[PDB]
């Protein structure tokens, strides 16, 4: 390759965090494979791509205006403030006027035509043919009562974006010949078996095991495992699950590779070792430590192409009405099966039914492709977004099962795209070749659209910087999406990657410099400032993309304002200035840097909450959520967004009592009066306050996470109630203590009009995600899966089914949660101080 070939590649290793091209951990080529045959893709999406639409990314929704916001609207007029430099001036205009009008009746309004308005302070353009009703931004100073301040400016330059140009029916049978660590202690004694699974989507087709033997560096067995499925009868994507019980190792492979070819030849695979079911237990990378793994010693040694009764009907209904969790019986699954034809006339029946397949004999998964050929019913059905997922899970290996998936989600606009992306990358994991219909979907979006590729940017390169699993999958499709995102984005990535990597620097150094167990002393604070004095000057970068905001630009550090926090983790609390003049104030950018917790279950939590927002949004309901940006950059790092004039529960009874422990019921309601500028906005955020804590109670309660220390419970000045650090994990289902209920004006059996309010927003959220409860349990399941460190399949995932009360009409349903506010007023304060003790 010429010079600067090599030097856009390290480029791109800079962003990616992980060099694509190091061979280090792989044993066929399936990775370099995948890199070529993403370039079509790539290609095929930055040709279609329009460039002035792709470099302003207006956002945008087709969904109607819910209820909450038109009553917002007073005359069906919206007030538009334009700027002009330091001028500014009001215009009314109609919820359906597109933006090329509004700009028409300013010019007429005086008494060229290459003018785009743009959010004051921001980079978010309001073009388009759209009326302005469907710009999320427009949306969302209605929601606030934010007034839509906009500039009038030049359009950003398409050449910025330029892309460079580019340059047998015998038997299976496996031979176990041994397994080797290099050191093992002295001391036990200890048995050990070799187990070998072939699987395909979790089904276990065929097991074998070897004899118990005395645990030492070498185990040798050199017996030939001979299981009773042919290699016709293989289907492609099944693996080689091969585990070591004393469960302690594990390690996959491919028994077909990326060229239907069947695997074959001596492999030395280096195994995972349990850390004393999930994703992880999925992957067919091998342990890249080969120095100190355990590894385990194979010989494989053995080609594709190319009406129902009424009482059936009823008992086949029956099992599609089921949640995805319902565990099939056998006579479940002959059943969908044999009725095969009717099954596929119900859109809902596909996970179960394909969970019927035997694809361990190839006769019946030609007869599975022959049904997908006549799939009239399938493509005309409206998209649901919780069945797509359900075929994209663990449970699904079978290419063209889960290619049907993907071509249902070709139909999500970008306003939905970003509501599941992390659940779609995180469903990559599932897929058993790195080169899948999914990869080219998130691929294709994230070029299509310059705010869904920045997400998938931070998503991939998350799992890519602490991902041993899945990093060389992740980065060979980062490095597809940085290859055709344009030279623009590539220099705004570079702008960002170096300066997280320079505050995760900062971040670990100072948590060495102190301890959890201690205070935080103005000796740390000074070693920050002085660390964060060399950055500075020299050097930092002039501004930067605030990763969770993209429309966002931070500029310089207020180093005044910067300063290590209290807590036991000692994260850094950076405040930037910002680097856009035309915003309206002097606002400093807040950023916290964390370690070291888990931000990956920070991210996946928040996430969901963003989904129940459109799931509530859907039903004309606002439960005033407020999921703040969190992306986790690392093992155990990341970025928190800082929410203003906030401050967390526990703070609040301290600022009383100090250290205890004994809380008391009235303090909340003191501080919100007193940082209430007058009674009305003291009014205002009572009734912010009765929202968002029922948002929250319901939300945590369907997601099992309700049962929190008051620590990680914030409220914000003007009223609005949220849960923070989810990286972790008597009892109450939610936290609904005296000082909250102070608030509603109710002390001790006493119901006030606030509280019957409470009640009743509780009871409609509550009822209205059990509309979605299919959807819920589907990313309920894949965030243990994909998030936590290991997942009961059977129980963990079975808490959310009686917490969405599965198979109650919605009058016990709405009994079902009356009956938990009743819990936590019963439990009052003792499940708090238990957790401050548990804490002590
Ligand atoms: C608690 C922290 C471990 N964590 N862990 C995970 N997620 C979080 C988190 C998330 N958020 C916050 N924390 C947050 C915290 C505070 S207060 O703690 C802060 C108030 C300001 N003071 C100064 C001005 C420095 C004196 C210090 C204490 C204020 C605003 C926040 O933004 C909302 C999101």
């Amino acid at each position: 390759m010429s010079e600067e070939s090599q030097a856009f590649q390290r480029q791109l290793t800079a962003l990616i965090g992980y060099d694509v091209t190091d061979v280090s951990n792989v044993h066929d080529d399936e990775l370099e494979f995948t890199r070529r045959g993403l370039v079509t893709p790539r290609m095929a999406e930055v040709a279609s791509r329009d460039p002035k639409l792709y470099a302003m990314h207006p956002w945008v929704t087709s969904k109607p205006l819910p209820e909450y916001l038109w009553k917002k609207i007073a005359n069906n007029c919206i007030f538009i403030v334009i700027h002009r430099s330091t001028t500014s001036q009001t215009i009314k205009v109609s919820p359906d006027d597109t933006p090329g009008a509004i700009l028409q009746s300013f010019f007429t309004k005086m008494a060229e035509q290459d003018f785009v308005l743009r959010v004051c302070g921001r980079d978010e353009y309001l073009v388009g043919e759209t009326p302005i009703k469907n710009f999320q931004w427009v949306r969302h100073c209605l929601k606030n009562g934010e007034e839509i301040h906009v500039v009038l400016d030049t359009p950003p330059d398409p050449a910025l974006d330029e892309v460079r140009k580019e340059e047998c029916d015998r038997k299976f049978r496996v031979k176990i010949r041994g397994i080797d660590i290099p050191v093992l202690p002295r001391n036990t004694d200890l048995t050990v078996f070799v187990e070998a699974n072939i699987q395909h989507g979790q089904q276990v087709l065929c097991q074998r095991r070897t004899s118990p033997k005395p645990f030492t560096e070498e185990v040798l067995w050199n017996v030939w495992l001979e299981f009773s499925i042919k290699i016709k009868d293989l289907p492609k994507g099944a693996l080689l699950n091969l585990q070591i019980y004393c469960l302690l190792y594990y390690v996959n492979l491919l028994l077909i590779d990326h060229r239907f070819l069947l695997r074959r030849g001596e492999y030395v695979l280096h195994m995972w070792q349990i850390s004393g079911f999930n994703a992880d237990k999925l992957t067919s990378a091998t342990n890249p430590d080969k120095e100190n793994s355990m590894s385990i010693s194979i010989l494989l040694d053995n080609h594709p192409i190319a009406e129902m009764p009424n009482q059936l009907r009823k008992q086949l209904e029956a099992i599609i009405a089921t949640d995805p969790l319902n565990p099939l019986t056998a006579e479940d699954k002959e059943l969908l099966w044999h009725f095969r034809y009717e099954s596929l006339k119900h859109p809902k029946a596909y996970p179960k039914l394909f969970s019927s397949v035997k694809w361990g004999q190839q006769e019946i998964v030609a007869k599975t492709y022959q049904l997908l050929a006549r799939r009239e019913v399938w493509d005309q059905s409206a998209l649901d977004v919780g069945l797509t997922m359900q075929l994209l899970d663990c449970n699904f290996s079978d290419e063209n099962v889960r290619a049907i998936a993907v071509q249902k989600l070709e139909s999500l606009e970008d306003d939905d795209v970003l509501h599941y992306l992390l659940q779609l990358v995180q469903a990559v994991k599932f897929e058993p070749y790195h080169d899948s219909a999914l990869a080219r979907f998130l691929l294709k979006r994230g070029l299509r659209n310059k705010r869904i590729g920045h997400f998938l940017f931070w998503f991939l390169r998350s799992e890519i910087a602490q991902s041993r699993h899945y990093q060389q999958r992740f980065a060979v499709i980062l490095e597809a999406y940085l290859r055709g995102c344009g030279t623009a984005m590539l220099h705004d990535f570079t702008q960002q990657v170096q300066v997280i990597e320079m505050l995760q620097k900062v971040t670990l150094d100072i948590k060495s410099l102190s301890a959890e167990k201690y205070d935080v002393s103005s000796q740390v604070i000074s070693q920050l400032k002085q660390k964060l004095e060399n950055l500075q000057n020299s050097q930092l970068p002039e501004s930067f993309r605030v990763p969770y905001d993209p429309g966002l630009k931070a500029g310089a550090l207020a180093i005044e304002k910067c300063t290590v926090m209290a807590s036991k983790k000692k994260p850094l609390w950076l405040e930037f200035k910002c680097a856009d003049p035309t915003a309206l104030s002097n606002e400093t950018i807040g950023i916290i840097f964390k370690h070291g917790d888990d931000l990956r279950q920070d991210m996946l939590i928040l996430q969901i909450l963003r989904i129940m927002e459109s799931i509530w949004e859907t039903e004309s309901l606002d439960l005033c959520l407020l999921p703040y940006g969190c992306i986790s950059t690392g093992d155990k790092i990341g970025m928190i967004e800082i929410v203003k004039d906030a401050t967390t529960i526990a703070k609040i009874q301290q600022s009383t009592v100090g250290n205890t422990g004994a809380f008391k019921d009235e303090v909340l309601n003191h501080w919100l009066k007193e940082k209430s500028p007058t009674e009305e906005k003291f009014q205002a955020a009572v009734e912010r306050f009765v929202y968002s804590c029922a948002g929250y109670c319901v939300a945590t309660f369907v997601l099992g996470i309700g049962d929190r220390h008051n620590d990680n419970i914030m409220i914000t000045e003007t009223g609005n109630l949220f849960h923070i650090d989810f990286g972790h994990i008597e009892r109450v289902p939610f936290v609904l203590t005296p000082d909250f209920l102070f608030v509603m004006g109710t002390s001790g059996k006493k119901t006030s009009p606030h509280f019957q309010k409470f009640q009743d927003i509780c009871v409609k959220a509550y009822l209205a995600l059990r509309h979605h409860t299919n959807l819920l349990i589907i990313l309920f399941s894949m965030m243990l899966m994909t998030g936590m460190p290991q997942l009961t399949s059977k129980e963990d995932i079975e808490y959310i089914r009686d917490a969405l009360t599965v198979g109650k009409n919605e009058e016990d349903a709405k009994k079902y949660f009356l009956d938990q506010i009743e819990v936590c007023r019963d439990k009052g304060w003792t499940v708090q101080f238990n957790w401050f003790l548990h804490l002590v």
